């Protein structure tokens, strides 16, 4: 039942390793999931809906892990706290690079994909701003830029910079260096005067 | 002669204000430039080649202005020097938002567009790294991250953050706030310990 649906999802993520979504057919997903093309359409209206589902699970996985961190503050310094949070996105999306890559491409053509990314980026930025505000209230960070504007730029930096690393774009920061790179920029811009 | 070519270019940039490149036809460019469809093909092989030319001029305009700044150091403080340089990209691309928007979309489908962006981003990052290195040599900046890796992340931040502002994406930094936002993050991460 839902086992056929997981098969479609797994086939799509596996196939997106080798070719873009345009080079994947609904017949390709059916064959890989051991079903017919009509049966596929019972589970998903299109191949784009398959990718939307895959991206939704990856994004919610990252959101939920961030939630877990929030409820369980790690006993460590401020730089490592920021590192642990940025690392949620590094590990979650870096463990699903094919879905991440195809998800960013689909933003240009899928209203749902664009709304999904926008909704969660708005959420993660608001949470970033609230932490920055808490730190300022504590006297731990100076009151420089508006916290929400600072948080917006730092989150967009991570989105673009992580994506470039995962895809091996030129230019990009090497994937083994990108976490330390982003943490440095977050910590200096949040706490610096 | 070249006056027909400028007409095609102007028509394309004007039309890209209202619709994506997919909704612009070669007939649309011909009509707007006062020529026939066969005559258009004498000047450009495709509508994508028209956008490539438009993006090439905008990118070279920004590159040349940055060159001008380099040769003519502004007598001012370090923060304003960085501001003046980031402002090249703010003003150049912000004065050609339609071409900027369509140019970023075409990266996903045009090898030439992708190579063009990559070549100039590599150039601007190397120049950023060389300035960071000079400042460290002078004792004006601490030796924290590898300069080229830091420069890579800060340039990708500006690319993504400026684009989001120009397009009015949600989320984005308001366009009237984005210059101060990026300068703060550049200056704190370059000079901060
Ligand atoms: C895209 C991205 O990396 N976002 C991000 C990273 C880290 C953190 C937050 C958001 C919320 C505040 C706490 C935190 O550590
Ligand atoms: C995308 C972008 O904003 N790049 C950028 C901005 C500013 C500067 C440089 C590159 C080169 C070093 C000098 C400088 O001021």
């Amino acid at each position: 039942g839902d086992d056929r649906e997981l098969a479609i999802l797994a086939t799509a993520e596996n196939l997106l390793e080798d070719r873009p979504l345009a080079d994947i057919s609904v017949d390709d997903l059916a064959k890989g999931a051991g079903i017919s093309r009509p049966t596929f359409y019972f589970y998903f209206p299109s191949k784009e809906a398959v990718l939307l589902t895959l991206l939704d699970r990856v994004v919610n996985q990252a959101d939920m892990a961030l939630q877990t961190l929030a409820e369980n503050p790690a006993d460590t310094d401020r730089e490592n706290m920021w590192r642990t949070g940025i690392n949620v996105f590094f590990e979650t999306f870096g463990s699903h690079k094919a879905v991440t890559r195809a998800g960013q491409a689909a933003r240009a053509t899928s209203v749902e994909v664009a709304e999904l990314w926008s909704t969660f980026m708005q959420k993660w930025i608001a949470y970033t701003a609230a932490v920055i505000d808490a730190e300022r209230d504590r006297g731990a960070a100076p009151r420089t830029l508006p916290a929400h504007e600072l948080a917006t730029a730092l989150n967009l930096m991570n989105e673009r910079t992580l994506f470039a690393s995962f895809a091996g774009e030129q230019p990009s920061v090497p994937e083994a260096r990108v976490l330390d790179t982003l943490v440095h920029i977050w910590v200096t811009s949040i706490y610096g005067e």
